């Protein structure tokens, strides 16, 4: 019953980082489409059941990100399983999903699963020198994999940018090619301008780091996007 | 575009071969459900130019399986694109795909192109060495394989055993966890007995090498099976 073609924004949060409880609440209660917890690395499964428990409670449909094994957790409303288009590992593309779904394959059917294309686009950071992503790449490299997602028909489409902003030209190309794909860009937004100016392009915004750096400014993201 | 949910048999041809006098045709004649030009050792640009020469003419899809980005050739009614899934290299999951779209992204717009979900489920051939594929699996790691495949959104999933025929137990798992897409078996069918045994499990059966070993007797898989 989750439609990810009918959102906007979402805020992504860090498992491994802590937030007051005050400002978690104001985040689920802010009007984003969805409340992602994250990872990328690291992450501890007593974190991510923690995060649950603290989100479950309300409304806004809260989302797993899945980046370990040994960190999927019950109690979410919706699951979403990265792949790293670019990465030059196997693992993270499907090996690591192989192992989960052998271990867990039960746990798996008895959720909603949302497979990502994930494209990560800034070669210098965590998320490329652990995925092994060939990060460096130039427009048309991008505007490819998106054509690689869209015939996999992969739901989502993620062009990740981590914390910079990503060229906007190359977001509105992206676009241009997907058809049935969602498109989801993270990238550097931490305040209006930012949103609104990704948003012309992106199906979905995701606003991570910003929450950690100056809370009431990433908060203005929502309205940004959603408002009048 | 043709409707794989609806095929029970298909011939795998190798373009690096040809059939003598007029099997070709008694072949696409069969009542199999497709022709799919192949090739193993890699292929050339030239036999699948020649091999799609003679296919298009007849009814029967044919479908060019796209093994290398070098032997694309515009003609034909499909092209699968395989992902082996159990690759130990991202370039025969991923790279084929994103070189394809960005070197004849235009081709690949105007063809109809289904990517199709890999497992070679033998260790000791030609394929599994070409795509370094970790092929020596027990089934519940082909039932994970092929799981991965649906959620990855693949409308088919193909467990290949090449040269020699496959666990049947694997292929009647395999078919058991498979909700949303139709299951290719491939591996050492020649003739009718066989094929209808892995036809009970399998949503369409392979028929290759066995068209140049015996033809007469590969010939009978498409009524054994249908
Ligand atoms: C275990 C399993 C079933 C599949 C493996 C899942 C995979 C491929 C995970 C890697 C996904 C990553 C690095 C996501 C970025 S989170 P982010 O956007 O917050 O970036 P950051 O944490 O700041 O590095
Ligand atoms: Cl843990
Ligand atoms: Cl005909
Ligand atoms: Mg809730
Ligand atoms: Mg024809």
């Amino acid at each position: 019953m989750y439609d990810v073609t009918e959102w906007k924004h979402v805020f992504k949060l860090d498992p491994n980082k802590d937030l007051p409880d005050e400002q978690l609440e104001i985040l689920c209660e802010s009007g984003t489409d969805a409340v992602i917890i994250g990872g990328s690395d690291g992450v501890t499964e007593d974190n991510v059941l923690r995060m649950m428990s603290k989100v479950r409670r309300f409304l806004v449909p809260c989302v797993l990100e899945v980046s370990a094994i040994e960190a999927i957790v019950p109690g979410f409303d919706l699951y979403f399983i990265p792949s790293v288009l670019n990465s030059k590992n196997a693992d993270w593309i499907v090996g690591m999903h192989q192992k989960a779904m052998k271990e867990y394959g039960e746990l798996m059917s008895m959720e909603e699963i949302v497979a990502e294309g994930y494209c990560i686009a800034n070669p210098d950071c965590k998320a490329a020198a652990l995925t092994e992503a060939d990060a460096d790449l130039n427009m048309d490299d991008i505007v490819a994999y998106a054509r690689v997602s869209e015939l996999l028909q992969l739901p989502i489409f993620y062009l990740e940018y981590s914390g910079v902003l990503g060229d906007i030209e190359a977001v509105k190309k992206t676009k241009a090619v997907l058809e049935t794909s969602t498109l989801f860009y993270g990238g550097g937004i931490k305040d209006a301008e930012t949103a609104k100016q990704y948003a012309e392009h992106a199906d979905v915004i995701v606003v991570g780091n910003a929450v950690y750096e100056d809370f009431d400014r990433a908060l203005k993201t929502v309205a940004a996007v959603k408002g009048e």
